[PDB]
């Protein structure tokens, strides 16, 4: 299994990255350092995770230790929803760059297609429990992302949580300057995303699978929710290959030509999660894992279902 995939900007993206959502500032510095030591070169970040300073410290530390070169790293961050206004995008990107102590990002994503009212608060809600949106739109936000490229702040731009119609909006944009390189979407055996993956891949857009382990630490988890890591059917697949359930869950997207970004702050797990280039899932295993699809989302953005750009009304 080649370790990197070719992007439409000529750059190569490692197919296995480290997630950092919910990684406490108290622990992510260690997490990243260990990740880099055991082979990870792609780190998935976001301003909204409010830990990019601590990620940056780890990277800086390992550059000065001479463990890795900036050029070998693929650092990804995302524009949060309260910064969709054209006038706010550069400042949002430069803040991320400053926190990460970098002078470029390899990839910068619009985190969600939905713009939220600008302000200090990351998720402003109204008295009905719905998000307070902003007067922004995807195309205008995209043009703002293009300038980041044209100014050298990021090497590639993409999108996250966009449905195929929203992607299409950008693709068909008059005066398009840069095609999206990546669409980062939730993907695992309970949400297999066949049609959206088909769509993106046919459009030369690389797909990154988030929550590949089913995000057991998601803050809104309910006891009765489906649990991938516990799923006895998947454990059985793992046992057969003498690997852990998580390793099977990370290898699965890899064999669908996806990028995958499992999150851990546990040093032992960070290392284990990377040990997935030494076995292959059988044709039967893949077919089987794909058959567990339930269209079940970790991240359904339920507070925004009335937003004009809410992505998950569409079938895909
Ligand atoms: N673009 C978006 O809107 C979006 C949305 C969600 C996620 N993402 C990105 O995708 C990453 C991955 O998704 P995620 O954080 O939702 O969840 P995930 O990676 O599916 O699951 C992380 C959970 O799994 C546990 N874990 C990791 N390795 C394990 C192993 N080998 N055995 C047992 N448990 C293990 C972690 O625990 P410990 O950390 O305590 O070890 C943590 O609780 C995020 O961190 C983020 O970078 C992007
Ligand atoms: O419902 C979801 O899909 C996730 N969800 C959010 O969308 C609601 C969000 C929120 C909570 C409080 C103030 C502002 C915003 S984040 C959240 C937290 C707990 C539970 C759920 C959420
Ligand atoms: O967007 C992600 O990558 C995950 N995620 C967050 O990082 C946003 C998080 C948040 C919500 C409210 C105040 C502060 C932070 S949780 C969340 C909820 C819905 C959707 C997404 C999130």
């Amino acid at each position: 299994m080649a370790s990197r995939i070719l992007l439409n900007n000529g750059a190569k993206m490692p197919i296995l990255g480290l997630g950092t959502w919910k990684s406490p500032p108290g622990q992510v510095t260690e997490a990243v350092k260990v990740a880099i030591d055991v082979g990870y070169r792609h780190i998935d970040c976001a301003h909204v995770y409010q830990n990019e300073n601590e990620v940056g410290v780890a990277i800086q530390e390992k550059l000065r230790e001479q463990v890795v070169k900036r050029e070998e790293l693929f650092i990804v961050s995302k524009l949060w929803c309260t910064y969709h206004e054209k006038g706010l995008v550069k400042g949002a990107c430069q803040k991320t760059l400053s926190d990460l102590k970098l002078d470029y990002l390899d990839l910068y994503l619009i985190h969600w297609p939905t713009g939220f009212k600008p302000g200090k608060e990351f998720f402003p809600l109204d008295e009905s429990g719905n998000v307070v949106p902003s007067d922004t739109n995807i195309l205008d936000t995209w043009a703002a992302m293009e300038e980041l490229v044209d100014e050298g702040l990021v090497k590639a731009i993409g999108i996250s949580n966009f449905n195929h119609l929203q992607v299409e909006m950008i693709l068909n944009k008059p005066g398009l300057k840069y095609k999206p390189a990546v669409n980062q979407i939730e993907c695992h055996p309970y949400l297999t995303q066949e049609k959206l993956i088909q769509y993106c891949q046919s459009k030369g857009i690389v797909v990154t699978a988030y929550s590949p382990l089913g995000s057991p630490d998601r803050p809104w988890a309910k006891p009765e929710d489906p649990s991938l890591l516990e799923d006895p059917r998947i454990k059985a697949i793992a046992a057969k290959h003498n690997k852990t359930t998580a390793q099977v869950l990370i290898r699965f997207p890899m064999q669908r030509n996806l990028v995958v970004i499992p999150k851990s702050v546990t040093p032992e797990r960070i290392a284990e999660n990377f040990k997935v280039f030494d076995f292959e899932l059988s044709s039967q295993d893949m077919t089987t894992l794909l058959s567990y699809n339930r269209n079940w989302r970790v991240c359904a953005l339920l507070s925004c279902t009335s937003h004009k750009d809410y992505p998950f009304h569409e079938e895909f």
